[PDB]
């Protein structure tokens, strides 16, 4: 089997991407944030505290003839950005882009933190990291990909995120029309439960490439590119008037600037992030200070190749017995 779904930016900045997911019988379609940096599929629901729901579509398990309470199971998650959610668990039929899993754990939120409530466009998360990170207790549950894997034509999914445009998530096949040149594959460590890999270095604009190992994770659920402070300083030094602002919480730059590109290495290959991809717009409405898309990972404890980097590539998440990542230009 295969599946193929379109993923759409939630706003004009590509702050996140949502993908429609069918849950239950008859189908209830919710728009979920596909997150290769976590392993829970959780949804706003009929059980979510009413004051914490503001415009999201909810899953109502009592309206699904295939929903079953997973008795005794609870979940609770805290993300890198300080947001959180928790609740109880159902199993139900979940379909993505025509690919169906029966008996998927659907984690129903009883509580969500304010950042979830305030984002009316995201109805929940679909985690695509390794199932060792899943938070369901006392019986840990499998991701949608891990449940689908054995049925797929190939044990892979691909992320093809758009810049200010829709893109695609495919399951079980590699669309050879969706990228240019060849896919370069690179080793993955699953020791922290992430799609963790080592970039071979970077360049800023038309500058020389610096060969240096940068360990980090491929994370579709993180908006920005978080790298070591040395690398980030080297990038922003090429932008007149850019500075790190403790009050704003990262590097800002004059909205009048033209940003340089950023290149990262994948083995002997190179992925080029155009400068425009690194502009996240005014820090507040009407400001002439703009927020940068490349930020320091200092204090986060890991480097994160989030959407700013991934949207410059066609990315293969290879779930074979020994997982690997693939990157192609597009």
């Amino acid at each position: 089997s295969t599946g193929s779904a379109t993923t759409t930016p939630i706003d004009s900045l590509d702050d996140a991407y949502i993908t429609p997911v069918q849950i239950g019988t008859p189908a209830q379609t919710l728009n979920l944030d596909f997150d290769t940096g976590s392993s829970d599929l959780w949804v706003f629901s009929s059980e979510t505290t009413a004051s914490e729901v503001d415009g999201q579509t909810i899953y109502t398990p009592s309206k699904s003839t295939t929903a079953k309470l997973l008795s005794g199971a609870t979940w609770s998650i805290s993300y890198g950005d300080g947001s959180s959610s928790s609740g109880d668990v159902y199993t139900d039929t979940v379909s993505v882009g025509g690919l169906t899993v029966t008996g998927q754990a659907v984690e129903s939120a009883k509580k969500v933190s304010s950042s979830f409530t305030e984002d009316s466009t995201i109805d929940g998360l679909l985690g695509l990291a390794f199932s060792t990170l899943n938070t369901v207790s006392p019986t840990q549950q499998k991701t949608f990909f891990d449940n689908a894997k054995a049925s797929l034509d190939s044990p892979v999914f691909t992320a093809d995120l758009g810049y200010h445009a829709p893109g695609t998530y495919n399951f079980g096949f590699i669309d050879t029309t969706a990228y240019t040149g060849s896919i370069t594959y690179t080793a993955v460590s699953t020791k922290q439960g992430f799609w963790e890999w080592t970039s071979t270095g970077y360049a800023v604009g038309s500058g020389t490439f610096k060969s240096t190992s940068i360990d980090g994770i491929a994370d579709t659920g993180t908006t920005l590119l978080y790298l070591p402070a040395t690398v980030v300083s080297a990038y922003w030094a090429q932008v007149s008037g850019a500075k790190s602002s403790s009050s704003v919480g990262g590097y800002v730059f004059p909205c009048s600037a033209t940003l340089p590109s950023f290149t990262f290495g994948v083995g002997s290959a190179r992925i080029v992030i155009p400068g425009d991809y690194i502009d996240f717009g005014p820090i507040s409405t009407g400001s002439s200070s703009c927020f940068g898309g490349i930020q320091s990972s200092a204090g986060i404890g890991i480097n994160i190749f989030g959407d700013v980097a991934l949207k410059a590539a066609f990315v293969v998440f290879n779930g074979a017995t020994t997982p690997t990542l693939g990157f192609a230009s597009k």
